[PDB]
């Protein structure tokens, strides 16, 4: 039941505040409904990024999840993350992209195994 | 119709032109037949990779993109890209992976929703 | 035939030892039956990152193949991934992701072309 979180962003280090990640961490058990023990996050600040040819602040991110990924769910997690980015980050969300990507059990490792 | 492109590389930072994203931007809004507002291009500098199991220069890649992906399109991005690649960072192109990938418009989200 | 790893991690550069990134080119060489000459490795340290809302070591990875990926197979490579990440890199395999993805040949570039 894994779920993974990544955001790269040119916002440097010392702009993501103190608890960013453990907010990721609750917020997207709350809306995946998976127990924050399965939830993995990765904040990769200070990049060399651009979105439509500007340098100001922006965000490439991935959602990779065992399941609870399709159309209404992916709208609902980025009014969610794209929110998050904007008051904490203060990145505006029409210069974020976030990808969705629904795993097979199968296809993720974990503890020396797979959860197929 | 988000297109966004990923390279990690070796090559140090202070290698890396400071045009290096404004071209990316501009040759693949071309080669995709997108406007450059649609592109986001990330470049990670300074990584630690091997290829092949050398660390000569070497870039492992990622176009995302929704539509423009297909047989006959991505042997010409692989083209463009390799250029690219070799001429401003001085990597091989026989050292530069590319993985591409086709989108949904409902598994991309921007600005609060995806583009579904 | 190519193959890549990427493996993200919280634990510091001056942790991961001489030596890893070969260690992890012929194993994966080994276990790929791939000739070490197409697999490429990414080490990643240093990361902001949680799993299940803690900062104790982590790792997020990656494996991308064309062929060689499916249930049995991705069991094994977890094991033997695991095994190295926890001797090495003092990382628990339960907290250790690894996603697994079958590359299609026409999606993966290489020198000014793709596989297919
Ligand atoms: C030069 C040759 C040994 C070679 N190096 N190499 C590195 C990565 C991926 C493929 C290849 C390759 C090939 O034979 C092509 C035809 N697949
Ligand atoms: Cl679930
Ligand atoms: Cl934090
Ligand atoms: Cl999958
Ligand atoms: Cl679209
Ligand atoms: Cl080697
Ligand atoms: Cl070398
Ligand atoms: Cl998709
Ligand atoms: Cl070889
Ligand atoms: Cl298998
Ligand atoms: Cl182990
Ligand atoms: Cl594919």
């Amino acid at each position: 039941p894994a779920a993974m979180f990544i955001v790269n962003t040119n916002v440097p280090r010392a702009s993501v505040p103190d608890g960013f990640l453990s907010e990721l961490t609750q917020q997207l058990a709350q809306a995946t409904g998976k127990p924050p023990q399965y939830i993995a996050v990765h904040v990769v600040p200070d990049q060399l990024m651009a979105f439509g040819g500007s340098s100001e602040p922006c965000a490439l991110c991935s959602l990779h999840s065992i399941g609870k990924i399709g159309g209404a769910q992916n709208r609902s997690y980025s009014k969610l993350l794209c929110g998050l980015l904007a008051e904490r980050l203060r990145i505006s969300p029409d210069r974020v992209y976030i990808n969705y990507y629904d795993m097979n059990a199968a296809n993720v490792g974990w503890n020396n195994s797979t959860f197929a």
